[PDB]
């Protein structure tokens, strides 16, 4: 029950994912692949749906062909009895959309060699932290979260699945100076989706009718993605994800962190944060 994390090259990984890193060393990326990269709980499921929808030419029905995680293979994914993303990936027709949360240290080198385009989504740390906490309770493969207070503690030192969020956002921020990486912010997508969805289109080449963009905007909203079983993850074994404790689609909001963080925590955290994001131009909005 609740296996513990396995460290690989300094990164804490879910046992099953750590295992998957081996076959993964055989992954050959295609020049037309598109990688969705994010630190967990930063809008991955959200941007995947937008991308898939764009790829299907705005066709809602085609996007309903199967579970978002089947449509957009999860690269380092592996679970007992379930087909690894690697497996699933050889059954996937190009152009392909792939997702990952792995830090550069562990990113299959083939994707950089093949100069594969990257859509990266970042989210303010406080919200990611609250979100990850609840996610740790409902996604059975993670270790015990404990109290929210001890978790925040773990979070700060990077002792959580996929490690430091601080390092994660900075390293991909850096990568973007020399690699094709569209770096988006969750908060911006919340503020003005249509504006962000446009940036994505420009970045991936495709170009659709304003009448089409608005259609997506509606369909890739929290309300809509919450009820759609092809994106809310309510279609996976209750053993893996128990939505009754906390649903995958929880709130969908920027700023929800204020109702969980205490004043003590908020104080300790901002002190620690000022240190870790020192000489970095990266900047985050914590509300709105
Ligand atoms: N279309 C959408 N618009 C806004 N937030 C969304 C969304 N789809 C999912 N989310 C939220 O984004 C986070 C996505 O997690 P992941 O990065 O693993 O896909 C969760 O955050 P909350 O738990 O704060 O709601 C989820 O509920
Ligand atoms: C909970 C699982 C491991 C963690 C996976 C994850 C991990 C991080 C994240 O941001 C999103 C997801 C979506 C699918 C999750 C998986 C569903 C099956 C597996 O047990």
């Amino acid at each position: 029950s609740r296996p513990p994390l396995e460290y690989v090259k300094g990164v804490p990984l879910i046992k099953y994912f750590a295992e998957a890193l081996g076959p993964l060393q055989s992954f050959q990326a295609r020049p037309d692949d598109l990688l969705i990269s994010t630190y967990p709980k930063s809008g991955t499921t959200w941007v995947s749906q937008i991308l898939d929808m764009i790829y299907q030419g705005g066709d809602l029905e085609k996007c309903h062909r199967a579970p978002i995680f089947m449509r957009v293979p999860f690269l380092e994914f592996k679970a007992p009895g379930i087909p690894s993303g690697m497996e699933t990936l050889k059954d996937t027709p190009a152009p392909r959309l792939l997702k990952t949360h792995l830090p550069l240290a562990l990113l299959p080198q083939t994707l950089l060699d093949q100069k594969v385009k990257v859509v990266y989504v970042a989210r303010n740390a406080k919200d990611v932290a609250v979100s990850y906490y609840h996610f740790y309770h409902m996604a059975k493969v993670h270790p015990e979260p404990g109290t929210w207070d001890s978790f925040l503690e773990k979070f700060m030192v990077g002792e959580v699945s996929y490690g430091s969020w601080y390092q994660h956002v900075q390293e991909w921020w850096e990568l973007s100076r020399t690699h094709p990486v569209l770096y988006l912010f969750y908060e911006d997508m919340k503020e003005n989706p249509k504006r962000e969805i446009q940036k994505i289109l420009e970045f991936v080449g495709h170009s659709l009718p304003e009448e089409t963009v608005d259609f997506m905007v509606q369909h890739t909203s929290f309300k809509e993605m919450k009820k759609n079983p092809m994106t809310n993850y309510t279609t996976v074994p209750q053993e893996f994800m128990d939505h009754s404790i906390s649903p995958f689609m929880r709130k969908g909001m920027a700023g929800d962190w204020k109702t969980t963080f205490t004043v003590a925590q908020n104080e300790r955290f901002d002190a620690d944060y000022a240190e870790k994001m020192a000489g970095c131009s990266l900047s985050f909005r914590s509300e709105l």
